[PDB]
């Protein structure tokens, strides 16, 4: 392909659209309005066999659940949307609004519970291999706010080679997880490097991250940046201290961390 | 002080459908599903959150592990999902057994059978799993299957590899086989603990319900016949480059061979 350099993203998306509040915000009430919101056409919208979650009923954009909103659950559980990576695509390539718009409509304009915000980088230069992330940590060379990493790697039987590598910081349910992987490999896609980093953000944490996405100022890259600083540190192992907190920062990763800070989410 | 080889049944999903014209007995009320699995409608009580496009769910003690979902979208009738600690909490409390269970769900009712696991504890140790490990990447293996998922944990201080798990099939797939050191994944004090479990859905589980409900061959045996069958762990052989003609390696052999007998007890 073409594609090239560092591209941030955001890469899911789960919201509540929360009922009979006394809120400041206005409370939405009805799917049509849903689909204002998204700024996508009503029309476009099929319903689906099943819910989700616990919602007895859905609709879906083309009849796509990678783009679906929930309804019709226990008292008080309101309306859910959810987009997936496969329907964060899909919403860009139709809707009429731009992400921060979205953004804050969701934060400042309605009564909402954003549940679940994931934000991405996309690699298609190279700034490392999953498997030296992978190597540094069995070397003792990171430190994180994260106890333990899970390291998944496939395994073609035929021939006995590892042609994919995944590494995940913290647990699913928790309120962060950060995750890089061979999106090569994952989609079955034949581009030499394509590396993705991602962070997933649960309730408060992507309330925040969704505040700064409508506020329109701070890059993106900088959010991300910063959180994989703070978060994890891959380090450069110094004969001299044993002290791990006093190793340099990685170089790769430094160089990594400084690209991907001036990145911007693309407009239009 | 534990020994030996343990099958057991260790996951089953079920639902009653609703309105078929059928020759077995469409099931309609809750109570008429706490009495097709011999427990005590009195110790039924509700859940804060329904489950998979079910409204509402009720859960034997309370506890979810052991739930019975309801009141879903029209003909999607009732759900039962029964997970590990659920299948040891049904042996403790029914009135019934496994053979008559899954007779009545075979041939009594009206039901699909989603999904059912069934496993085997090794307390003895007839192979460590990171011997199958090497054996893949080796190229000393073959398969059904044309890939495994190798999922390690890693402590970050200290960099310690914990946890081994191997993964043969797509989790969404209808066969799955998983190998882990139990022990570990449990947080016990064991020395070995050892589980393989299949995983099966759809038509893939219905079958070997059906098998177990006929009651004319050990659980053992096909445990042990799809596990030959799937995947085969070989010994090198200088003399042929052809892994077709490698023998199986003898621990395989030793643990399939003594796995083939075990069967479901009568009583729980």
């Amino acid at each position: 392909s073409h594609m090239s350099g560092l591209k941030p993203c955001v890469d899911w998306l789960q919201v509540t659209f929360k009922t009979g509040q006394d809120s400041v915000k206005k409370c939405v009430e009805k799917l049509e309005k849903v689909f204002e919101i998204l700024g996508l056409n009503e029309a476009e919208f099929l319903p689906l066999k099943n819910g989700k979650y616990g919602y007895k009923q859905g609709v879906a954009f083309q009849g796509n659940p990678v783009l679906a909103v929930y309804y019709d659950g226990a008292d008080d559980m309101g309306i859910h949307v959810e987009m997936t990576g496969q329907g964060c695509r899909l919403f860009e390539l139709h809707t009429s609004i731009n992400w921060y718009e979205l953004f804050y409509r969701l934060v400042y304009e309605y009564e909402v519970n954003i549940t679940r915000l994931d934000v991405a980088v996309d690699d298609f230069k190279g700034y490392f291999k999953i498997n030296t992330l992978v190597k540094k940590l069995k070397d003792d060379e990171v430190t994180s706010r994260f106890k333990k990493a899970r390291h998944i790697e496939n395994i073609v039987i035929e021939g006995g080679e590892t042609i994919g590598h995944t590494l995940y910081f913290g647990a699913p349910s928790s309120d962060i997880q950060v995750r890089f992987y061979e999106k090569n490999v994952q989609m079955g896609m034949d581009i030499d490097v394509w590396n993705r980093t991602e962070i997933q953000l649960r309730d408060d944490r992507a309330h925040v991250v969704a505040q700064i996405i409508a506020d329109d100022v701070l890059p993106l890259g900088e959010i991300v940046a910063g959180l994989l600083r703070n978060y994890i540190q891959f380090r450069t192992r110094k004969a001299t201290d044993k002290n791990k907190k006093r190793w340099p920062l990685a170089r790769f990763w430094l160089n990594f961390l400084g690209d991907v800070q001036p990145l911007r989410i693309a407009k239009q």
